[PDB]
DNA sequence: GACCACGGCGCC
DNA sequence: AAACGGCGCCGTGGTC
């Protein structure tokens, strides 16, 4: 390309150097523009970023939110990644991306904007003709992009000293429970390495080694295992007990409170657009997809999660959002009546399972009922099943026969969701997001059956996924209006920030938006919450 | 110090 | 061991 001076003209294509992934805390190194046989270097990056009306490129959602970081409003627009990954979604990377579709991925900036924009022409190439992809293109990932930047870049406010007094007592129980171990094993060892854990238990104890590991073949010391023997030992609840504590401890209690940014003095974590094979969001750099919530410790965590001063969380979340997704694709006459009525299986399930009326399921017991449901519909084996709902065998044959049948056209969306598969080499959404599975014609069956159920799933998972999406770019501008934040997606749930005046009228409106998003054979509902923490907004 | 594979486990 | 699906992070044991 010729080299021009900075500044380049409207709607040239950006490439960029971060010193790190992480858009809010990364020093931007270089800028760098390209368009019409001209390529633009800025002399200074922070300056120029000034002189750009927009972030079009590889990874702009990431420039965006540094230029967010700093005062800017910088919207990311066209991005090569996001037409390779609804092209493909095992198009993740710029690495694979750039190699696949006429590059190489480098790390300087002038080369990224001329990738970027040679990249662009190609995707953009192999997407003439496909109108659905090009309709999720231009209606949900090239604007959910936007809404991502300003979700990072707001971050979310975290009581900081709550949790280091929070870590100060868990570090005495954890010592209570390993002084025990130890004295239960008659010497000490170290309690984190599952190595060492494994000879204690099966070589020095005596006791039986119920399963081993994948790659390795060790025997395993998983929660699983553990279970089994319980009773067999004290020890094992000391060992489980210890587990949960330095889990919750050294992922959430220990970390987050040291990633505070000190500009903003909130907790800033990335969505990451093109990660799954499904079209799922993931979140990175803290998670903040998996606060925990289900012990009690895990919701003393989440109630570290607050709103500002003078606002409150709004929390919003889909009801039995796979399974009303599935009474749609599959069109069964029985499910769909289901949600006509206003049924709730996992209530349903778990009030079955533990032998309980409705009005005493807990929260513990809805999750393992989610299992369940989940387990069975995604091709859960008979054994599998009887381990877990702890019933004899020919039992589950007789569940998972039950299940299917209650719901008869299930299977049948099943098989032709398969065949379409075998035949074109993906699955597809309902708007038709695609996923190729390759090993549908495998000849080993374990190999086969897995890819099987990853095939099915993607169409339901994936268009929760869709849904969600969509609601969000729809949600975020009448947010931007009524002076309330997006901060959170966690897969089928939104957690906004509005000022404490008009939480509840933005609580209302956002269920709307998110109920009536893509009306389908059956109502979407959304269970939605305020208060001043993420816990007490879910109650 | 970075990177890796693995087991294990938090959430959806 | 258990072969529901989709993720990312931790502490290991280990290499370079
Ligand atoms: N295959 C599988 N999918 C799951 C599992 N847990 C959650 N999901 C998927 C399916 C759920 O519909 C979706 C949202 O998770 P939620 O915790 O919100 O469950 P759901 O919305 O169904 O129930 P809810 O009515 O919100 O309590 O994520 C699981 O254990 N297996
Ligand atoms: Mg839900
Ligand atoms: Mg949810
Ligand atoms: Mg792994």
């Amino acid at each position: 390309l010729e080299e021009a001076p900075w500044p380049p003209p409207e709607g040239a294509f950006v490439g960029f150097v971060l010193s790190r992934k992480e858009p809010m805390w990364a020093d931007l190194l270089a800028l760098a523009a390209a368009r019409g046989g001209r390529v633009h270097r800025a002399p200074e990056p922070y300056k120029a970023l000034r002189d750009l009306k927009e972030a079009r490129g590889l990874l702009a959602k990431d420039l965006s939110v540094l230029a967010l970081r700093e005062g800017l409003g910088l919207p990311p627009g066209d991005d090569p990644m996001l037409l390779a990954y609804l092209l493909d979604p095992s198009n993740t990377t710029p690495e694979g991306v750039a190699r696949r579709y006429g590059g190489e991925w480098t790390e300087e900036a002038g080369e990224r904007a001329a990738l970027s924009e040679r990249l662009f022409a190609n995707l953009w190439g192999r997407l003439e003709g496909e109108e659905r992809l090009l309709w999720l293109y231009r209606e949900v990932e090239r604007p959910l992009s936007a809404v991502l930047a300003h979700m990072e870049a707001t971050g979310v406010r975290l009581d900081v000293a709550y949790l280091r007094a929070l870590s100060l007592e868990v570090a005495e129980e954890i010592a209570r429970l390993e002084a025990e171990v130890f004295r239960l094993a008659g010497h000490p060892f170290n309690l984190n390495s599952r190595d060492q854990l494994e000879r204690v238990l099966f070589d020095e104890l005596g006791l039986p080694a119920i399963g081993k590991t994948e790659k390795t073949g060790k025997r395993s010391t998983s929660a699983a295992v553990l279970e089994a023997l319980r009773e067999a030992h004290p020890i094992v609840e000391k060992i489980l007990q210890y587990r949960e504590l330095t889990k919750l401890k050294s992922t959430y209690i220990d970390p987050l409170p040291d990633l505070i940014h000190p500009r903003t003095g909130r907790l800033h974590t990335r969505f990451n657009q093109t990660a799954t094979a499904t079209g799922r969001l993931s979140s990175s750099d803290p998670n903040l997809q998996n606060i925990p919530v289900r012990t009690p410790l895990g919701q003393r965590i989440r109630r570290a999660f607050i709103a500002e001063e003078g606002w409150l969380l709004v929390a919003l979340d889909y009801s039995q959002i796979e399974l009303r997704v599935l009474a749609h694709l599959s069109g069964d006459e029985n499910l769909i009546r289901v949600f006509q009525e206003g049924r709730d299986i996992h209530t349903e399930t778990a009030s079955w399972m533990f032998g309980v009326p409705r009005e005493a399921v807990d929260p513990l017991m809805r999750r393992a009922a989610k299992t369940i449901n989940f387990g069975v519909l995604y091709g859960m084996s008979a054994h599998r099943l009887s381990q877990e709902l702890a019933i004899p065998y020919e039992e589950a044959q007789a569940f998972i026969e039950r299940y299917f049948q209650s719901f008869p056209k299930v299977r049948a969306w099943i098989e032709k969701t398969l065949e379409e598969g075998r035949r074109r080499g993906y699955v597809e959404t309902l708007f038709g997001r695609r996923r190729y599975v390759p090993d549908l014609e495998a000849r080993v069956k374990s190999v086969r059956e897995a890819a099987e159920r990853m095939a099915f799933n993607m169409p339901v998972q994936g268009t929760a996924a869709d849904l969600m999406k969509l609601a969000m770019v729809k949600l975020f501008p009448r947010l931007e209006e009524m002076g309330a934040r997006m901060l959170l997606q966690v897969h089928d749930e939104l957690v906004l920030e509005a000022p404490k005046e008009r939480a509840e009228a933005v609580a209302r409106l956002a269920k709307e938006v998110m109920e009536g998003v893509y009306p389908l054979a059956v109502p979407l509902e959304v269970e939605v919450g305020i208060g001043e923490d993420w816990l007490s907004a879910k109650e």
